[PDB]
RNA sequence: GCCCGGAUAGCUCAGUCGGUAGAGCAGGGGAUUGAAAAUCCCCGUGUCCUUGGUUCGAUUCCGAGUCCGGGCACCA
């Protein structure tokens, strides 16, 4: 999908839109395969950007260039440690090298997109949770030392969200010993480092990312005060399905 | 993955069983001016996306393909 209603509120046009991206995993995967930036996923992201180097005189009177993509590969990091001691560290190599295997998965819609004219960047965990996460910490502290702002609400909302998946997750293996304090505090963790996310990654990336859902947790609240004054934090839906296979070039498996 | 709409003049779209599809823009020709600029008037051979059927005949009715959207399922 799209939101056209959405490209008049900003009115830049007649020129590269420099947009980002980021993908997300979880521990214990629902749906298996199926899941956000798919083969489709990528193909119709590709089919959306080219939408707009077309109708050059409908357009004029929309265009998609210039654009990157980041991953939390270190995000869901004591989601998977629950599954066996292992280590702290350990458990953030395995989840960012599953990240890495996905950003291996899909790397020829990656180079495709450079060929269609988008250009291909490819954000990490490190490389963007490297640098500025003391201040960052700090900040989304300070605003989470009060019951009156909603970044409370957003707090236990999303701890019920993560709790009902971390009690679903260990009621198969109770051999975790975890806590369920410990429980709700990496869930805690893993969403203030998400709303960290927004000021260091609006600082790192000029413009706006999009993602398919929503994705206003903890990003509404600190690109509002920060981003929304420095690097314009707009978010743009996407939406696809699966019913016409779209023409894809050199569509095979490798040899 | 499942389910629901559209494509028509060059372009926008309006056309409701199946009863020779027309309003806006554009563009050509005019009258009048010395000439243009406003105003009036004339002007559409459209397989309604191709290709198989009912009919007396199908725009929209049934089958096959091409290209644009929607509603769900999965939220994280
Ligand atoms: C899921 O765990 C999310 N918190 C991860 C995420 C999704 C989109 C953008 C940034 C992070």
């Amino acid at each position: 999908g799209l939101e056209q209603f959405i490209l008049e509120n900003s009115l830049i046009k007649n020129k590269p839109i420099k947009i980002v991206i980021g993908i997300s995993m979880q521990s214990p995967h629902q749906i298996s395969n199926e899941h956000k930036q798919s083969g489709d996923s990528f193909r119709a992201f590709v089919d959306l950007l080219r939408k707009t180097n077309e109708q050059c005189i409908r357009d004029e009177n929309i265009r998609i260039s210039e654009l990157i993509v980041v991953i939390t590969d270190g995000l869901h990091r004591h989601n998977l440690r629950l599954y066996k001691n292992v280590s702290t560290t350990e458990a953030e190599s395995e989840a960012a090298g599953l990240g890495q295997k996905w950003v291996a998965d899909n790397r020829q819609f990656l180079e495709a997109i450079g060929q269609c004219g988008i250009s291909y960047k490819v954000i990490h965990w490190e490389e963007l949770k490297s640098v500025a996460f003391n201040r960052y910490l700090q900040i989304v502290e300070e605003e989470y030392e009060k019951p009156n702002s909603e970044f409370r609400s957003i707090i236990d909302n999303l701890t019920q969200t993560h709790l009902e998946k971390l009690v679903n997750f260990l009621l198969e293996t109770r051999d975790s010993s975890f806590t369920q304090e410990d429980c709700v505090s990496a869930t805690r963790k893993y969403l203030l480092e998400e709303a960290a996310s927004a000021f260091e990654f609006a600082s790192l990336k000029a413009d706006g990312m999009t993602y398919p859902g929503p994705c206003s947790p903890g990003f509404k609240y600190i690109y509002d005060t920060y981003l929304s004054e420095s690097n314009p934090l707009p978010f743009i839906e996407y939406g696809m399905r699966g019913g016409k296979k779209l023409p894809s070039f050199w569509k095979e498996e490798s040899p």
